[PDB]
């Protein structure tokens, strides 16, 4: 009964096609901070409002504002000057039965709290002025939300669509990890020199692919250009070993492409964080919800961070139509499969006016073959789209 | 000498698909707003530039949080409570030769000018608070000068990226003109209940199109429930005769599917745009520069609203290959044309590292028949950047 259409499309595969471009936007980078405050302010305004009154109440979070400051990095240790200044907007309920939600208190310490563990360069309390505007929903935007008991599954909050696909090519993997690698725990035990405003960009020309990643370097961790230049090296290495894991392909591998010793110009920073230099960010400027930006691929204009996890269709269904492409490609003899899944404002989120799958078979294999078999992946994920919820409070799923 | 590429590209045109989705927000939607104001700031800080020194200095003012009020909405007339809150961000150059620009001022009045011409029944100065953290850039105006002796066509810094596409499909241009046609200023005057906050969801399966209009009600236009429901219904047939304009298949037109009557729940405004209410906005999170939202084609992530018409590569290039492919698309034989552009570093951006023109050919044609007018197309264009920035400049060309 649901709106499930499985159709076969001719198309030269990503992987096949001669242009492919691939951009990733690292935790540290602005944009990818204002999706991350966004998503860790709504995260902790379900649990408080769980915990107070054990149902989560309306709020969307999606809109942080990074304005960026003023710094004097120098070798061995830089300054911040002009502290950063992040807007946290959105909506999110204040008058719960005449009692005060702490709607701020709570946005902006889960902002400041994964602003220390994001950025652990970056003097949360000293460089950083953090601002809450976040509005209440209006009358009747809040009203389908607080259909709750009345409709065990929720309405969808939003005409809007998720898109997702599967499986990465081998520099949308390439990409992807390098970023994962660079901003790891274990990477960061290993060169601390490296920030986290990391950007990666893989464009691959037929069977070669040229990797620029922009890394801001922390200039307390680095006490001459020559450390700088060495920490760049390592960074070089470390993704040459994991290119090699990914891909067979010839991999050049280029690293803060702007540098230029000869006129003393340097990627360094005093947080490792370019928002601490004059450098912007807004939530959905960045990353997808597979952490990638691909325009050989085809993307939502929605973003998922901040948005709360049970009526948002732009987070839910995102989140879905990935989930789904990849259990479609996992199981099932696809080339690609791309889904789309569209929702209509005040139906519920299991019935969406379209869930529309797209797939490129492998070599040898019809859709007629497995048609049935996608289609039964997309229900049974579209029937338990509730569990998508968890998965988010749960920590089990990244936004960005 | 331009490294355009003229390829036959194999694949299931758009309008051969099953499930086609389509979306655009009008111009009074909350993040149409925020790219509205943004390149409405643009255009003044470059005017202002070119009035007071005869060149535009450097600027970006694709940041801006459109922070939703609180209103009261009531038949025959509502009333604001809290105002709209907007933050004007990005950078620009305040400080020329140590001579203080009005910034503020000029970027603030900009906001309220476009607000006063876009949204009709907003009071800008009562509705609307607008504030400025646009950062301090610092320039003297000998270096600016020199940089153009040495490079009359800016060099690119960066690998950018823009993708534009021709021609628009049945369902494309129905949505497009949909949001045009309502936020016409003819049917305003017929109409004045109809606000600008008009989003359009257009959702074609097989022969059969969708078409869901979400239109927030004037709530001083209609007097009633029963008047905003013949404002609905007016809405909608000026839709069916728009239809019957562009294609020949079924189009199901809904509007406003939140309301529920039963429940008292309408999309009535008291200033025509959700804004005032429980929706929130911010830059690059809408339309893409061809006005629409399209995944089952390929988009940009880069927002194009607020960057420097004259500087920003990604933003020229954007716009660049969405003209180039309508050249090609309403001159040329081809059901499809795709165009890519990529900057190669350190050479002039007419000069791009790959002019890509994928041309999907109508039946009977083959490319090669063709390929060299596509090529002087797109050579004509490349040739003539600098016209198009001038058409930007002069609101001869939208980005949102
Ligand atoms: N010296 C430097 N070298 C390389 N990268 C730098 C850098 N300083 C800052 N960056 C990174 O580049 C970003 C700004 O560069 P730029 O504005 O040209 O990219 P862009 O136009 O695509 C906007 P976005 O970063 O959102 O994609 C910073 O946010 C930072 O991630
Ligand atoms: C649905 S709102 C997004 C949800 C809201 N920000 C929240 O916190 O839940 C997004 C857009 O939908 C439209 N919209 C707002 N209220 C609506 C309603 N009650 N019915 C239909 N469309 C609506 C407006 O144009 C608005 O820009
Ligand atoms: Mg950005
Ligand atoms: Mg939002
Ligand atoms: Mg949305
Ligand atoms: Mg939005
Ligand atoms: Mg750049
Ligand atoms: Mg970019």
């Amino acid at each position: 009964a649901r709106n499930i259409v499985v159709e076969e499309i001719v198309r030269t595969p990503v992987e096949m096609q001669q242009v492919e471009l691939v951009e990733r936007k690292g935790i540290g980078h602005p944009d990818s901070i204002a999706d991350g405050i966004a998503e860790a302010v709504s995260r902790a305004l379900c649990r408080e409002y769980i915990r107070r009154y054990g149902v989560i109440l309306h709020h969307n979070t999606d809109q942080v504002e990074v304005v960026g400051g003023r710094a004097y990095p120098r070798f061995g240790g830089g300054e911040v000057v002009k502290p950063i200044y992040i807007l946290l907007s959105g909506r999110a309920v204040e008058l719960v039965d005449q009692e005060l939600f702490p709607v701020h208190e709570v946005a902006i310490k889960a902002a400041k709290n994964y602003l220390k563990n994001a950025i652990r360069h970056l003097d949360v309390e000293n460089h950083v002025i953090i601002d809450s505007r976040i509005g209440q929903g209006s009358v009747d935007l809040v009203s389908v939300f607080n259909k709750a008991r009345e409709n065990p599954i929720p309405l969808a909050n939003d005409t809007s669509f998720g898109v997702g696909y599967a499986p990465l090519s081998e520099t949308e993997r390439l990409v992807l990890e390098t970023e994962k690698l660079l901003n790891s725990e274990k990477f960061k035990k290993e060169y601390p020199a490296v920030g986290e405003d990391i950007k990666v960009m893989g464009l691959r020309r037929g069977n070669e692919i040229d990797l620029t990643i922009a890394a801001a370097i922390v200039d307390s961790e680095v006490a001459t250009p020559k450390e700088y230049l060495e920490v760049k090296d390592k960074i070089k290495e470390a993704v040459e070993e994991l290119a090699k894991e990914i891909t067979s392909r010839k991999v050049n591998i280029y690293v803060n492409t702007a540098d230029d010793p000869e006129r003393g110009i340097y990627y360094i920073t005093v947080t490792g964080t370019s928002a601490e230099a004059g450098d912007d960010g807004s939530v959905g400027r960045g990353n997808r919800v597979n952490g990638l930006i691909t325009p050989n691929r085809h993307m939502s204009m929605e973003a998922a961070a901040g948005k709360n996890p049970v009526s948002h269709v732009g987070k839910i269904y995102n989140i879905l139509a990935m989930l789904i492409a990849e259990d479609i490609a996992k199981t099932l003899p696809v080339e690609e499969v791309y889904v789309r899944i569209l929702s209509q404002i005040g139906k519920p989120i299991d019935q969406p006016l379209v869930a529309s799958i797209q797939v490129i078979p492998k070599p040898g294999h019809s859709v007629k073959e497995f048609e049935k078999d996608a289609y039964s992946i997309a229900d049974e994920w579209l029937a338990n789209i509730t569990k998508v919820q968890k998965m988010i409070l749960e920590d089990k799923i990244s936004v960005f």
